[PDB]
């Protein structure tokens, strides 16, 4: 007991468990002038999740991080799928809606490094940059749309799977790091920032049998990720750690938009090894 033991050459294991939830877009526009076609709202709202983290510290300047989470199961979603068929109307004139939509999975996983430009006894910063890929799939079922303004309603069959739907963002990116330190607590935080984000999604339209494919580069990704923990001996830290991350918007160029927001809230250890 004392304070944190940090060796050089040393290296860290975490592991930690919670909740991942957030909201994607996926998204039509009319190339021609801009305008939005459809739009379907895809909700994560509760999905439990194992996060871990390693990290080296081959020198007192430099870590080196592999990071990831994923999924244990499937878990609940909400999807709402609205069209503007008017062009002459600005509300839109098709919604439906899923609430029978399954989070088949999500994952995430983060190679980065970190270069520590300020230390001292209670605090650290630094610039990184890295590389994130970040997976989603969900399935909508059953549910019930209204057509035409209201016009024309009814129920799909329950059970029965309507729309696929996932989606991918990859990026390098880079950040901004900083920790603070006194006594047995420990604060670190993160910021992130992308200009370079890859997207890709793919849609199964099961009763309609259409499949659609969507791409698109050089988007925008802001994201945060904060940790608050207590050695409760000077090698094993409990911690709850935060993360946001927001990704900015067949189907190419002008004509698709392809966005997600989510957060994660997770508990658990992570041990230092000298």
């Amino acid at each position: 007991q004392l304070i944190p033991n940090i060796s050089p050459d040393s290296f860290t294991v975490a592991a930690s468990t919670g909740m991942l939830s957030g909201k994607s877009h996926e998204m039509l526009y009319d190339a021609e002038t801009g305008r939005k076609i459809s739009q379907l709202d895809w909700k994560i709202k509760n999905v439990a999740i194992l996060k871990g983290d390693i990290s080296w510290d081959p020198y007192s300047f430099l870590t080196l991080n592999a990071r990831g989470w994923t999924s244990l199961a499937s878990g609940s979603g909400n999807m709402d799928d609205y069209d503007w068929m008017n062009e002459n109307q600005s509300e839109w004139t098709d919604h439906s809606s899923h609430p029978a939509t399954n989070v088949n999975h999500a994952n995430e996983y983060d190679l980065n490094v970190k270069g520590w430009l300020l230390q001292d006894e209670n605090y650290k910063a630094g610039i990184t940059a890295g590389y994130q890929e970040t997976r989603f799939s969900w399935t909508a079922t059953g549910g019930s749309y209204s057509y035409n303004n209201g016009a024309y309603t009814g129920n799909f069959p329950k059970g029965v799977r309507v729309i696929g739907y996932n989606q991918r963002f990859s990026m390098p990116y880079i950040g901004l790091a900083g920790q603070y330190r006194i006594n047995d607590f420990e604060l670190n935080a993160l910021f992130k920032f992308s200009d370079w984000v890859r997207a890709h999604d793919n849609d199964e339209h099961y009763m309609r049998d259409l499949t659609f494919r969507e791409k698109t580069s050089g988007s925008r990704y802001y994201g945060t990720v904060i940790n608050a923990g207590y050695y409760v001996t000077p090698n094993a830290k409990v911690f709850a750690e935060f993360t946001y991350s927001k990704y900015d918007e067949s189907i190419g160029g002008d004509a698709a938009g392809i966005s997600n927001k989510n957060y994660t809230v997770t508990a658990g250890l992570q041990y230092r090894f000298g």
